């Protein structure tokens, strides 16, 4: 039926019917030549192509209900003084219950992001990081969860100091904007020219100090495959970012990063966040630890990212090394984090899209962002 207090009800059993809640529902933008959307939810050809792939609109909003139950729950408990390791774990074992996660027919798609202050992406802690959340961080919570590879790409900012508003609500905008300004047939420069227009409409005063707001330029939204968080094509953030086309069908994760620094982040600190190539095929090894590794990637991971701490958790143990070669073998990537210069700060949000035959859906939108 319902949910208990501490989320422990996997999503599926709240809907025993199989069908899960939608998230917003949009009309396309209008265009210039009667190419709007008035139409499509409302075609009959629309909703035949629709409902056809709605299994996989399904897969989507349980992995969205499961996102937005869980960063609920983990919003009423984050506080300074928690570590970063406290943090995760709480997060994730919500996360896996949730999603009743099944090896790789449901899971967490990646790793949860938690970078603090000038560092935007990519961080979460390694065994060992003593690293306690302060009064004044401003902590990018990113995670994801997904079922059958349909995965969810959302992530918000937490703060306590309320010097930060102004700047979080800068690039809350910013990213609606970018939600809004996305449809079928609109040039991914187009959302990315939109996108830094509102995101520099903002100043903001920090401990005496004024900035008008950057969008990291380096950083980027992205469209969405199965089992694929980045499918291909980038959905930019600032301007003259390519003029492709959105195509109807895709799947987007629309997210923007604003900073105070120089709005260019570059690798930082130890890597935690590790991926396999999409386009690597299988690689006979030989190696006996490497071997022994890439097997326990390939069962547990697939091309879904992943962190040291899940290695960790399942039991392996001197596997730098292995890692390190499969890395320099090119069948694994490393994604350490991204930062902006030392004493800057930065925000993100993030939502995943749909550009469904009928519709616009911004699957991962909840009550709270
Ligand atoms: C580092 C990722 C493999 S883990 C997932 C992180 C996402 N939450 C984040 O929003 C994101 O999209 N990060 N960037 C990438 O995943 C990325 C950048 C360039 C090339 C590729 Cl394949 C992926
Ligand atoms: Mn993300
Ligand atoms: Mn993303």
């Amino acid at each position: 039926k319902v949910q208990t207090d501490p989320p422990s009800v996997p999503i599926c059993d709240l809907y025993p019917n199989g069908v899960f809640p939608k998230g917003q529902e949009c009309e396309y933008p209008p265009t210039q030549d009667g190419r709007t959307a008035a139409w499509r939810t409302t075609s009959e050809e629309k909703k035949a192509l629709d409902q056809a792939s709605e299994e996989i609109w399904n897969d989507f909003r349980e992995a969205a209900e499961a996102h937005r139950q869980v960063r609920k729950y983990v919003m009423s408990w984050i506080k300074p003084g928690m570590t970063m390791i406290e943090i995760c774990e709480k997060l994730e074992d919500c996360s896996r219950k949730l999603i009743k996660e099944n090896g790789l027919n449901a899971g967490l798609a990646f790793p949860t992001g938690c970078s603090l202050n000038n560092c935007a992406a990519h961080y979460t802690p390694n065994a060992g990081d003593t690293t306690v959340l302060q009064y004044d961080d401003i902590c990018k919570i990113d995670f994801g969860t997904h079922i059958s590879g349909r995965i969810i790409d959302c992530a918000f900012t937490v703060t306590f100091n309320p010097k930060y508003d102004t700047l979080l609500k800068a690039v809350k905008d910013a990213t609606n904007t970018g939600i809004k300004c996305a449809g079928i047939d609109v040039r991914l420069c187009d959302v990315g020219e939109a996108i830094q227009e509102v995101m520099e409409s903002y100043e903001v005063e920090i401990d005496g100090k004024t900035y008008q707001v950057k969008p990291i330029r380096n950083l980027n939204g992205h469209s969405i495959g199965q089992y694929r968080i980045h499918a291909g094509k980038t959905v930019p953030i600032i301007k003259g970012g390519e003029a492709t086309r959105m195509e109807e069908g895709e799947v987007y994760a629309i997210e923007t990063f604003g900073s105070t620094g120089k709005g260019v982040v570059h690798d930082d600190m130890e890597c935690s966040h590790y991926m396999k190539n999409f386009d690597v095929g299988h690689v006979p090894i030989r190696l006996p630890r490497t071997k022994h590794l890439l097997n326990v990637i390939n069962e547990n991971f697939g091309t879904l990212a992943f962190c040291r701490r899940w290695l960790d958790r399942l039991g392996e143990s001197k596997y730098l090394m292995a890692l390190k070669n499969l890395c320099d073998l090119g069948i694994v990537d490393p994604y350490p984090p991204l930062c902006d210069i030392k004493g800057s700060y930065t925000a993100q949000f993030e939502h995943t899209i749909l550009l469904r035959p009928t519709c616009k859906e911004v699957v991962s939108r909840g009550d709270d962002y």
